[PDB]
């Protein structure tokens, strides 16, 4: 049957070396299997590597770029030049190292390191594996990663073009319940952007509804809104993606079940691991990646507010009834 090397069965042999590169990555890039920075950086790292995809270029006669083919890392030279990706190089140079010594695909690495590091912070669905991508790669266009400063409009129609809804595009989103910013506020650097940026969970989306109340740091730094308690940031991307009305019902959809959640975003997250590329052209490795520990915690309004603070903005349905936390309102540590 396929047992690999080490004695763990799998369904192929495409599959046996990611036994190896799992070990490197938890050992090393993720330092004893944490959810920590390295973790954050490779979600950013994706998205930025995938949705270097343009169906509307390539139909002007332009290279559209390849999508989720590695070009973050075989191209950084040129990618890591771009607006939206700054803070990246140390990340992108430690996988560099790991798909050189284990012979795999920039590409697929970067998915592998993506389900890995999830598989470290509690609450994370398992994300599907596929593996095969071509190691080939061009540069991607610039100007095709979504910024902070843009407005609702111009992220649905970059998001759309790339293929997604946007319902998808607030699925997507769930990633930032991982997250912190460094480059948008220096002051507060690694300020989270929900109160538990190491738990997979519904409170980003419930947070970035509250109204926002506190400035957290000296100054206000580029795209940035007053928050709802001192230590979290708020960019104003989230802001608006939270409150438009294309896409306030699936944000409020979002606040009271990890389950329905964590489901949205394996859905999107397959389907943005695959740009550029035929799935039916690749091989399923997704039992290589292990299950992350549950999160038993339920979605709650932080520290005292209620209802009455969150800024109800789908017209449809009535909020969802969240359970309250009897508490002064908190302040945020740094992510760690
Ligand atoms: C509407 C599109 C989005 C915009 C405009 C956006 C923008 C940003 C910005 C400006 C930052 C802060 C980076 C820094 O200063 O350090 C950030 C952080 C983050 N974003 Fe996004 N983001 C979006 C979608 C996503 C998606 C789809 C994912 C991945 C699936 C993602 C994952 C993350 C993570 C995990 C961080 C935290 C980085 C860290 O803590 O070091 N973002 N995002
Ligand atoms: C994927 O392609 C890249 C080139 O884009 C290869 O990366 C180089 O690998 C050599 C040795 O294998 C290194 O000395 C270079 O410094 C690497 N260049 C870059 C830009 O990182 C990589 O080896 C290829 N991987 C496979 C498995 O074919
Ligand atoms: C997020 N980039
Ligand atoms: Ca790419
Ligand atoms: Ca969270």
């Amino acid at each position: 049957s396929v047992t690999c090397p080490g004695g763990q069965s799998t369904s192929n042999s495409q599959c046996c070396v990611w036994f190896d590169v799992l070990d490197d990555l938890q050992t090393n890039f993720y330092q004893g299997s944490k959810c920590e920075s390295p973790v954050r950086k490779i979600l950013r790292i994706v998205f930025h590597d995938a949705i270097g995809f343009s169906p509307a270029l390539t139909a002007a006669g332009q290279f559209g770029g390849g999508g989720a083919d590695g070009s973050i890392i075989a191209h950084s030279n040129i990618e890591l030049a771009f607006p939206a990706n700054g803070g990246l190089t140390d990340t992108i140079e430690a996988l560099r190292a790991v798909g050189i010594n284990h012979g795999v695909s920039f590409g697929d690495l970067i998915q592998f390191a993506t389900a890995v590091g999830m598989s470290n912070c509690p609450g994370s669905p398992r994300l599907e594996f596929l593996t095969g991508r071509s190691n080939s790669s061009q540069p991607s266009p610039p100007s095709l990663i979504p910024g902070p400063g843009n407005t609702v409009t111009a992220i649905l129609d970059r998001m759309g073009d790339a293929g997604f809804s946007p319902d998808e595009v607030v699925d997507l989103l769930a990633a930032h319940s991982l997250a912190s910013q460094e480059g948008l506020n220096s002051a507060i650097f690694r300020s989270p952007l929900d109160s538990t940026p190491q738990v997979f969970d519904t409170q980003f989306y419930i947070e970035t509804l509250l109204k926002g109340t506190t400035q957290p740091g000296p100054s206000l730094g580029f795209a940035e809104e007053l928050s709802p308690f001192p230590g979290e940031f708020r960019m104003r991307s989230d802001a608006l993606l939270a409150r438009d009305s294309r896409t306030a019902c699936r944000w409020q959809s979002m606040t009271s079940s990890n389950e329905v959640m964590g489901q949205r975003y394996r859905a999107a997250m397959a389907k943005m691991s695959v740009l550029g590329f035929d799935r039916n052209a690749l091989t399923d490795c997704s039992d290589v990646i292990p299950s992350a520990v549950s999160n038993n915690a339920a979605p709650v309004i932080p520290g005292g507010l209620t209802v009455d603070d969150i800024e109800v903005s789908c017209p449809s349905e009535p909020f969802p009834e969240i359970a309250t936390a009897s508490g002064p309102l908190p302040s945020l540590a740094p992510a760690p």
